[PDB]
């Protein structure tokens, strides 16, 4: 079923992250950076709980990252997280410079990544990131689903 | 003749900012963010030296201006920035809902906000972003056009 270092493999674990934000009452989106199969960076969303607009999972995991390589430039690194990034994310992904980002659920709205606009294939940037669309993306998609539900199960 | 809280004003201070990231030896870019005419935020550029690829003056002023108004959504804030802003720091911009970013120089081979694309009048974006463009251009590019020539003079 899922094989080690396999992209559904690393896409379970930034679901654990995903959960993180669920329990924290973030829409659940959770993303894992990695290096030669190594963790090097983890993190899930939260804006409302640090106060900060540019709290998504994906630049929690590139800012680990960077400390954790020494190096704002994270070459070769494969980012996995469970929804399509939007156009901030893709953005950091550029200057950072990975190798790849792998995500699960796809964003039709605000989807940088071929959704609302495909940012990391423009082709005036100086750094191409590959893409690997849908791993997951039904269970990356539930979580969201369940959360968006469970939430109007709040609004009394 | 600078007139207190126009925006030349203001983005004279930018400029202050960005001699700190010249000195700091970073690409020269500055940052104030402003809410009914109070500093909530400032910022310049150090990815390097803080090994964040995410590390913007514009990032690095939202996230103060979050701390600040204790809410990720910085309604009516404006933004003024050195330069033109890249698609990361755009998009953070529609996130954080602010209601204008007044900037610089244009920077041709980037820029989000209408050089190399536009993130911030996107017809899909849930939020729209006002520009301000063009305020002490001649200014702002100067300091990065000395930079870039003090640099390439520093290669031994
Ligand atoms: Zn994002
Ligand atoms: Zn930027």
């Amino acid at each position: 079923s899922e094989v080690e270092f396999s992209h559904e493999y690393w896409m379970r674990h930034a679901l654990t992250l995903a959960k993180r934000a669920w329990d924290e009452r973030e829409v659940p989106v959770g993303a894992v950076l990695v290096h030669n199969n190594r963790v090097i960076g983890e993190g899930w969303n939260r804006p409302i709980g640090r106060h900060d607009p540019t709290a998504h999972a994906e630049i929690m995991a590139l800012r680990q990252g960077g400390l954790v390589m020494q190096n704002y430039r994270l070459i070769d690194a494969t980012l996995y997280v469970t929804l399509e990034p939007c156009v901030m994310c893709a953005g950091a992904m550029i200057h950072s410079r990975i190798g790849r980002v792998v995500f699960g659920a796809r964003d039709a709205k605000t989807g940088a990544a071929g959704s609302l606009m495909d940012v990391l294939h423009h082709p005036g940037m100086n750094h191409r990131v590959e893409i690997t669309e849908g791993i997951l993306a039904d269970e990356c998609a539930a979580l969201l689903s369940d959360f968006f539900r469970m939430r109007r199960q709040e609004i009394k």
